[PDB]
Parts: structure tokens; sequence; C-alpha cells
């Protein structure tokens, strides 16, 4: 008795100008998520199938 389901999506709104943006450097191709949550997400996700690793540094991520 009682099974439900939270619910949620990600949103900010928008960009926090104030605020340093995550940036995610892959393939060349440079990624800019504001939540550092989303660039993990890409990080991790990217750098699993290469086989590789990455790091967060001044929110500077490079996808190896």
């Amino acid at each position: 008795m009682g099974s439900s389901h939270h619910h949620h999506h990600h949103s900010s709104g928008l960009v926090p100008r104030g605020s340093h943006m995550t940036q995610v450097h892959v393939d060349g191709v440079t990624y800019t998520f504001s939540n550092p949550e989303e660039a993990k997400k890409f990080a991790d996700e990217m750098a699993k199938r290469k086989g590789g690793t990455w790091e967060i540094k001044d929110g500077h991520i490079h996808v190896e």
C-alpha cells in the first residue's frame, strides 16, 4: 500500500551568468553545462565507451 513514482525535469530556467559553466572537452567539441551533474554524466558515459577517464578542475573536464 502506497507506491508513488517521484518525477522531475532538469531545468535551470536561465544559465547563471555570475557562475562558472562546467565545460566538457571531447573530440575537439566543447560542451558547456552550468549544472556539473550533466557535465559529469556526459564525460563519464563518453570516457566509458572509449576506455579512458576525466577530471573537474576549474569547471574544465577532458574526456581521454
